[PDB]
Parts: C-alpha cells; structure tokens; sequence
C-alpha cells in the first residue's frame, strides 16, 4: 500500500525506545522513513541516528 519514495518525518514528542527494534527519539528529530507498512497498522519503521526501528506514527508528523 504504502510506497517509500524517501519519505521523511518529523517527531512531535520525544519517545525512548524499550526494545532495540525501537527507535529512541527526540523532538524535531528528522527520521529517514524506511517503511509504513511493518505489518501492524500503526507502526512506522524510520531510520534516525544509523537505527531503524519501529515506533508509534502519533509521535510524529510526515515531511515528505
């Protein structure tokens, strides 16, 4: 459904991640989306920081 074109998004809040598989973010974090479809509706795997992980999409705001 969803295409990775590059798109990019912006946090909204900050968010530690628990798991490795989650991506630790701080706000105005500019993150490399890798996928929106990571099975579960919801979950949004970015790249920030040499880490792509999963993390909830409601912390964050899409740029491109």
């Amino acid at each position: 459904g969803a295409m990775g074109a590059k798109e990019y998004c912006r946090t909204l809040f900050p968010y530690t991640g628990t798991n490795e598989d989650e991506l630790t973010f701080r706000e105005g974090e500019i993150i490399h989306l890798i996928s929106k479809e990571t099975g579960e509706a919801g979950w949004w795997k970015g790249e920030l920081n040499g880490k792509e992980g999963v993390f909830p999409d409601n912390f964050a705001v899409q740029i491109s």
